[PDB]
């Protein structure tokens, strides 16, 4: 009915049984909707999952695009990162299950593999706009894949133990990387 | 009678004709072998252009097991990374070709997830190994995950342009991120 | 509830007047749709008795192409013969009992034959892509051609007696040819 | 060999000509008769391509008669099969451009089901005899349809070269069903 | 195992691809015979054409032979003329492109003349025995190179147009000769 | 050096040795000129015996195009077949080797065949221009072909006995054919 | 009284003691005849094993000689190969028996030679009828030979190795020479 | 001395008058040696026409043994049958005596089958040898039956028509079956 | 096979890219060697394609020197071709490409042309050591070219095929000469 | 004296001196003949040498074409091959005791493999046209190989030594292959 109503129910179902084992009209079926109204707001199973991120790198790049620029690199990224990462008790739990499902999900890996270069791609063009231009330079696109990895670090740290803030997990990832492999 | 001679063979085939158009007879005939006998070195197509990566993790703890102690963590991480990804003369011609097919083919990305882990698990080893213990810490952990980004960043800026040494660009990527993020 | 509620429609009034005397009009009237409205999904009065056979045969050669490697040739054909012959006892209505439209209307013979191509042609590249050469070799063609023998086989015996599964018959039907005619 | 005589005429009429393009009359003319005696013959222009076929039929049914009870079935089936199809370089010639007019024209595949019908109902009598129990049973059936679709495969391939032999096609084709499924 | 057999595929063949393009070879494999059993008929291809012309020579000695002393001389002439070339229903098309290779193919006029000797001396006996003795005597000599230059030209006539029966070109062409130049 | 010198030396070659045994250099040598030289007046050997042919044709179309209006058809082919063919003591034995060349050389009846068609083509035209038009009709075609016949007769008769006129030959020839077969 | 009664008794004892060590009277016995009712259907002792060899040979004569001529030449003969020895469980264990006594005695092998050359004999007379008749000339009878060779064989094998069915055993060895040695 | 010597005198004396009708005396007398002299290199008259069979054998044995490997096995068959059936005009005289002996007498069969045995066993061995290794095993042993049932076709068709060369009898025979009945 | 080395990796360069766009430093390179290094083995580029070749020349010396002197020289030669051109499925590939090299490629004609010369050598003393004579003499001198005909017919029908046997390719083309041309 | 002239003289200057260090020009000079004007002639160097070998090729296509189709084909290929290599004590200098320049060049034996390709394909042709389907069948090809070779040998036989008849050195070497290898 909205694709994030569409992608909650879908999550509940691939949470409880497998990714493999629920089928798109079981995702219609549980979210009330024909078959063909599903795929008005998803082209494809694989990016279901995956909700409204075409919203959230535009939000995000907004907030790059807009953050002041006396405000130093390092900053900027940091407060990026931890602003779109903080969540409700109840907006955790499904985005825990949420990111088991696409994180540990073989079949979710090629698709995966695209939003995570879109993801780049707008940490590279706030480098690029920060410093000389061009988004696939070496320096923007380090940037981009060290900020990745810091992530995915802090996604996997909260899901192996329930009892973590993922914004200090986050911010912990950060705090290596913005300290250097030099220091530890 | 070797996984390298049918990797080696796979990898040329997939260049020419693209990785959904070539079958594993293909590979088998290529290779001078029977279809059964590819599938004693792997369990399918996907996993044919890591070759024997099982081997290549053992020789990386070797290459870690024998660094000095005295050897400072930062500067033995950036050895084993540019010592992991050198090869001979013989093989970078090759090498240039097993990455193109790796990094961009959507049906070899679940596979090459469960490669990367196995690399990131040795790397965090190392390092819980010069730290406080404990492969699963924040930390030896963070530094496998942004050592993995740093090394993709690289085989990127490689590939995009034939005039990059494989070793300067992760020797430059590494120092990036060696430095840190709050040295711009 | 559109191509196939055309095609449930005709059968009804092939299966109760001669497929010559039943017009397309009279098609599209007894189904309530205007006549260029069922040349969207049918080009022709031969195409609305085989249904959406290009999705079936787009099917097929989808669980041939995604069938595990290591699974032997015998056992894919199998299979892939027993994955489509699942029906519910309504939709075996519009299928046993009764004789078939397809297999006993002399005028469609020509242009079965031509559908009949179609299937062997997915059959015969299956096995060319696991062993061999070229789609139009001996032993793919006799093998695609053994395939529809087995299937026409099940499909009579099925139509001639109602107290048979169709998937046990093709089963039975390609057991006979899979332990081979040297041992009858 | 009046209907021979007739049907081998109506060949050469068809191959250099078209099927549709060549009447009645023209074969009645070519063969030396009035149009009326042709129909003692032949009850229609689909018939003439296929001959006697009720003798070809007889025939073959007397060598099923007359081989030896102690001779195994398989061997008998194989024998027949590739008996019933031989002939001199000279009859060789008629027989590839009667094959073409058969298996390539559309309004012969309605009178064709009806011949292949008759030659699958001699097998399975055939197999009956041997085996015990009705010719309509499941084996019975099952190998006429398969034999048939080796008498196809194996007339295709010969047809698609010309350098093949007819019987070398049909006992090759017939011996990949006779091993089996379970071995090629 | 007859002239005519061999002479009926040759003259298909050089009607389809001409007459320089078509081997001996050729025509043996089409007459489904050995190179060797062609030359026991026919010592050359350029006599080929021209079929078993001994036995049409002996047969118009037969007819000439039969024909009643009663019957005037011009008469016997035409009667023969017209009878000599008349054709079957069976036999009205491969007439038409034997006459087409015999008529323009350069190769075959020396064989040809040959041919016309054989025909102009049976008609030269003819007139000899109803007047004076004598084949070579001036006049039963010119009435069998007028009659074979009336034969020609009415033959020429008849490939020219389709619509001419070649019985009337040549009972017309007789007829100018007959009747004589000195009556238009 | 003259074609007309050239041809005469060669017809006195072809009389003493074979047509075959002569080449077109043995020509040229005869004839004291280079063997290029000889091409400017001869395409080919075949050619050499017909000497100027074409300005014979030119002169008897030229005596038939102007013979008055007013004399029959059957006395201006007489009159114009004895003009072309009345020669001196001299002239008329190097003409007889020549005939002699052109009529029982093989080798010569493809080309010679030519020659005639160009002869055949002044009658007609002739005939054409007395009458309606349209050379290729039936009525100028058979005359041509009559009057072709009524010269090779002549010519034969000539060359079997020494003493024969060949003037009164061709008049005794035209004379059966302008009297009519209907009159002995 | 039949021939192969006296053939099957005398190839349990046969079987049971030596070929050797047993006598044509104790055959006579086991049998129920007497000692001269059994030299009326066997001249010899060599000859009892091969029991009623001369309507075997009919038999086959028979058999190929009224074998489509359409059928070709490779398939008639493995055909027949294969019809002549196709056994019920009850006279596979008499065939296997009667086998091993022919094959394994030395006493048996002079007489065996001349029953060897008239099976060769029906072999060949078969070929020169489908092909130019002579039935000595080279074809016919290196056609018989090659096809003692392939049945001697595979009676062998038979013998060697309980696991083997003997139609098993025989096709295959026709289909080595078939083939070819290529 | 040699027992060939003694063989070729022994088959002289067996071409000129019966096998039968020849003593061992007379084939002592004949050869220059006394009575049980013979024996000493013979232990049987039945052994004398197959003269120094074992020495025979051994060479064949080792010219198939030392047949290069990447050589494939119907040419190395091929070329082993024709090199020991190769023989200058003389020698293939006493050839053809001696196998019409071999071949025609009765008396040398029991005797004749331990010989061919013994052949076939080289022949298996070498194909044993080159394929998986037990000489008892169906090709191998097959493939020697066929090679011996190609060897005496040729020598019957040798015997039988004295327009024909040996080794093309040998290499004819030996087609038939390398190429198939196909 | 330091040699053979060389000359693989040279060959699967030469296969890839052209043989001259291949230098002998990127031979050095894939072989992981010096430039110099590769000197020792080869004198020139030319002479890479052809491998140790002086050491096949042995070897086929070697094989005909212990073939059994009791075996027949047709016998002999047929061995000896056919052995000398056997490999595995693997050696076949790389074959493939060297001879389609070697066979194709300009600036090794007169290399090529020395390597064949030493070829024939072998096989004319071979001949001249069985039959007597000297190796210059005419008969050796032509078996040996007869046979190098025989293998580049082999040869070129094997590289234009590709289903088909080197040897028995070898075998049949040696049969017709061995036959002789008064055969086939 | 004008292609031949050319020649001559290019084989004198190259049997004079380096192939290589003679230019066109020096011939162009040596001949007498403006440089374009030897242009019109031959395209390049490396055809002067071989003459004009488009006319020897059209020729031999020429008495193949036109042998009796009764002649055997070893007589016509033995009767062809030594047809053309007949000439004057002359004409044979500036062929025997010398060597060649054709054959012994190295910097012509690229281009030489092309002409004798020409040559093989005549031969192939005449062969294919006398017995079977393509010019490209092993057998045609093989007899075109065997061909070439026996001429070479022939021909080096000849040079060798100065006292042989060419003609009488290919019979012998032709001679050899017709009896066959089998007896030698």
């Amino acid at each position: 009915t909205t694709p994030h109503h569409i992608s909650d129910v879908a999550i509940e179902l691939f949470a409880a049984h497998g990714f493999t084992d629920v089928s798109v009209d079981d995702i219609a079926r549980a979210a009330g909707i024909a078959r063909r109204t599903l795929f008005r707001y998803y082209a494809s199973k694989n990016a279901i999952p995956w909700g409204d991120f075409s919203t959230h790198l535009a939000q995000l790049q907004g907030l790059l695009d807009n953050i002041d620029s006396r405000i130093q690199l390092r900053d900027a990224l940091r407060a990026a990162l931890l602003a779109f990462n903080t969540f409700d008790e109840s907006e955790t739990i499904r985005h825990r299950k949420r990111m088991r499902v696409i994180l540990q999900t073989p079949e979710l890996q090629a698709y995966s593999m695209t939003m995570y270069a879109g993801w780049r791609e707008v940490i590279a063009k706030f480098v690029a706009r920060r410093s000389g231009g061009k988004t696939t330079d070496f320096m923007p696109q380090t940037v981009a894949w060290t900020m990745l990895g810091v992530a995915l670090s802090a996604y996997e740290h909260w899901l192996r133990d329930e009892s973590v803030s993922l914004t200090e997990a986050l911010g912990a990832a950060f705090d290596v990387v913005g300290a250097g492999l030099d220091r530890l």
